[PDB]
């Protein structure tokens, strides 16, 4: 038949840490006439910490057994973004600017 | 027929941390004109903090098991930004700016 | 027929923790003349603090057997966000700014 | 038949945090003449803390059994945002601005 | 037939947290002209504290047992913003301005 023994004793774990930093982040974006963000992020990442603990615990015995893990990801996606058109713009995001100016002087 | 023996005994665990930082945020986005934000994120994301635990415990003998652990992501999207047009636009999102001027000047 | 035994004694566990920032956040977003926002995010996101737990604890003997556990997520999502025309803005969205202008002088 | 044996004793645990940061805000959003807003998102997110807990307990045997746990999403949501026309617009949401000033002067 | 025992004795919890922040907040949108807001957020999250406590406890022997666990969502979801025009509009969502003006003189 068999036999899996697993004996722990006496263990003193510690200071165990998992750390992800910020993202994912859009900041400071300033747009003279305009701004198309698209925002489609797919996040499956996995931030863990694991001390002293056991995966599962599976006792099946008998033959033809099937294990399937899958994880499967289609992406298809149509983006568009579309100006047609963008004339005579002061954009001034910095500070302390002084006699900014534009000028468009059409004669037909 | 088999057997598991799991022994714990006298265990010491402390300071499991999982941590993760700010994310997805969208900040400070002026548009001079217009804004178009699509926002869609998909999170799947796992912060996890496990410390002396187990799994699941299955005791299922006997043969012709199936188990099957799928997991199925289809991304069809569209996603359309337009803008026809812009002109004659004056942005100012700093700080402390002075004459700041945009003219536009037609003669048909 | 088997046998699955656990033995856990004098087990001291402390401090396991799970932390997840600010997550999601649309924050000082100005538009000159006009914001769009289509927001649409799908969280299945987990934070989990685990200590000293165990999972699902099933006997079952016998062949035959079928587990299946499937998660599916489809998108097929269509947004349009349009706009026409713009014209003659003046956005500051900054502080302590003097002398803004902006002109459209048409003559047909 | 087998048998599922869990001895638990002298378990001292303490300290289990589960915390999760504010989501899915939107703040400080002007719009010089109009504001639209499409907010749908769809949350399924477990912020969960366990401690010294187990998860369900099934005694049953025999051999034919079908265990099926699925969850499905699907999205096929049309979103449209329109805007015809803008334009001759001051919008100021900054502070302690002076003389911000737009024309728009047509002859036709 | 077989036996599930789980024995517990002289535990000692403390301490168990599931926080979850401010949701789903929209705050500060000031329109020129007009705001539109469609919000229609879908909501089955889970903040769940467990500390000693159990699951399900099924005795339930005999073969060709059925356990269907599912979960269904479907969008299809029409949502529509529209406006036809604006203009001559001053949006003042700032304190202590001074001096904003917004002209439109047409001759036809």
């Amino acid at each position: 038949g068999g036999k899996v023994q697993i004996i722990n004793k006496k263990l003193d774990l510690s200071n165990v840490q998992s750390k992800c930093g910020s993202k994912d982040n859009i900041k400071h974006v300033p747009g003279g006439g305009s701004v198309q963000i698209v925002y489609k992020p797919v996040d499956l990442s996995k931030v863990t910490s694991k001390c002293g603990s056991l995966g599962n615990i599976h006792h099946k015995p008998g033959g033809g057994q099937v294990e399937v893990k899958s994880e499967k990801l289609d992406f298809k996606d149509r983006v568009q973004s579309k100006i047609g058109s963008l004339d005579n713009i002061t954009h001034v995001p910095g500070g302390g600017n002084k006699k900014i100016e534009t000028h468009k002087l059409t004669f037909r």
